């Protein structure tokens, strides 16, 4: 018999109930996550997309950030300038006064230092303000800010590189010439040199002594006053040959050689003055090894000389300076040493088309006593080559040298440049917050948009949810009696 399989049959649909309470199932899963593309979402592509949406505001958020930076580099830049401005408005005074024949030489001079700190705290600006790195006044550059989802949308900044070069202020001078004179500094004093003194040859020409051997004991006395040098002689079995002799030196190598042949020692011996115990040869600084050496290499053939400069002014007073050696016409600003000798100023900048070189500082400039300095073809000033490295930063400008003609022109026009560029970036913020109003506008609607199609309980949804879990629980609940009772029925046959 197979009463199993009739009443199951029954049974069946009961399952099949048990299938609907299986519904239930896949509803408490709804209520657990949401849209799903089990049933709910076949267009699971269309809330791809929303999703993709939901993260391209991620991006966007990402965006804002980016955008925002954006605004950040145009505060930023616009506030270097800012500053810039500043002080080439405080140039315009500057160029004010400077136009009242009053003022001195002298006093163009202070206008023109206080002017020339204007120019370089500019570069120094310039070159050196930057936002994470990137130096935004140190070069012309277009930045895209992205800010749209696809290609194609985005707001671009502008950089443009400000300086005295590119503003053309960097040659604005307002200064006069002096008159240059010099007089012959015969400067007195001696240098040691690295000049090596051979002894060994004195013997050599001291048997003019006789006896068995002459040698002078240990240093040779130089003579500051004539150069020649002196020793003692300690002639073995020389009757009456002991005592000061006057010897010669090879100034060519050092060798030292009996003096004039002096048979008898000198009345009084060792002359005073000659006090330098010397071990290298003594040269008469008034030759100029050094200095001449320096000429020598630049290729200066003018013979040069020791000279006192003095600059004279439009009021005919006369300020003193320091020494210069002057070659003909040129006068190169030189300095004494400890001991008298006189040597060169020099730059020690850093390359000019790679490796370390030196060059010599000239006196000249717009005002006469400016150090230049000539560095390949171009004539730079002391203080703009010292440790320039000319690889790294090559184009420059050289020395000025004749006054600026119409002054406030050129300045107003540098300004010009200035807040045409600024506008730029100022325009930008407005239209990176327009972008952030739209944007931040769509954000809105979209979060809203995708939560009307997401579905999901908060009142409206979960009211339904909550009666279906009794209702259903009753279901599961009240089969299960009504499930009981046909179990039951089928075995009261008796």
């Amino acid at each position: 018999a197979q009463v199993i399989n009739t009443n199951s049959l029954s049974l069946l649909t009961q399952n099949n109930l048990n299938k609907s309470q299986s519904a239930l199932g896949t509803a408490i899963e709804r209520l657990s996550s949401g849209l799903r593309i089990n049933s709910a979402k076949d267009d699971a592509a269309g809330q791809a997309i929303a999703n993709r949406f939901t993260a391209n505001i991620k991006g966007l958020t990402q965006a804002s950030r980016n955008a925002n930076d954006g605004i950040s580099i145009a505060q930023t830049t616009e506030g270097a300038l800012n500053e810039i401005n500043n002080n080439l408005q405080r140039v315009r005074e500057l160029a004010v006064q400077s136009a009242n024949s009053t003022n001195s030489q002298s006093d163009l001079d202070s206008i023109q230092a206080e002017i020339t700190q204007r120019l370089n705290e500019i570069d120094r600006v310039s070159g050196q303000t930057q936002f994470n790195g990137v130096k935004v006044l140190a070069q012309d550059n277009t930045l895209t800010i992205q800010v749209g989802a696809n290609d194609g949308e985005t707001i671009d900044i502008d950089l443009k590189q400000i300086n005295s070069q590119t503003l053309g202020l960097d040659t604005l001078n307002v200064q006069q010439k002096y008159k240059v004179s010099d007089t012959a500094a015969t400067v007195t004093g001696y240098a040691d040199t690295t000049i090596a003194l051979d002894n060994s040859t004195f013997k050599a020409s001291a048997t003019g002594l006789g006896g068995t051997d002459q040698k002078i004991d240990g240093d040779l006395k130089f003579d500051d006053t004539t150069g020649k040098y002196y020793a003692k002689v300690t002639v073995t079995g020389g009757t009456g040959k002991d005592g000061y002799y006057e010897v010669s030196v090879d100034k060519t190598n050092g060798e030292v050689t009996l003096a004039g042949g002096a048979t008898s020692p000198l009345t009084g011996g060792l002359p005073a003055t000659a006090t330098e115990d010397v071990k290298n040869v003594q040269v008469a600084n008034a030759d100029l090894t050094e200095a001449k050496a320096a000429l020598t290499a630049a290729g200066v053939t003018g013979t040069a000389s020791v000279v006192k400069m003095s600059y004279t002014d439009n009021n005919g007073k006369t300020i003193d300076g320091g020494l210069a050696v002057k070659v003909g016409d040129d006068y190169y600003s030189a300095t004494q040493n400890k001991d008298g000798s006189i040597s060169i100023n020099t730059t020690k900048y850093t390359a000019d088309d790679g490796t370390s070189k030196t060059a010599l500082n000239k006196l000249g400039g717009a005002d006469g006593k400016t150090e230049v300095v000539s560095i390949g073809g171009k004539t730079y000033a002391a203080s703009k080559a010292e440790g320039h490295n000319f690889k790294a930063q090559p184009d420059l400008a050289e020395a000025a040298a004749t006054t600026t003609e119409n002054p406030l022109q050129k300045i107003d026009a540098a300004l010009a440049q200035v807040d045409t560029l600024r506008s730029d970036l100022a325009a930008v913020q407005n239209r990176f917050n327009s972008a952030i109003t739209n944007l931040g506008n769509t954000v809105n609607n979209l979060t809203s948009a995708r939560s009307r199609i997401e579905d999901s309980d908060y009142a409206t949804e979960v009211s339904n949810m909550s009666r279906a879990q009794i209702l259903q629980q009753a279901g599961t609940s009240v089969l299960a009696q009504a499930n009981q009772v046909p179990q039951n029925v089928l075995s009261l046959l008796r």
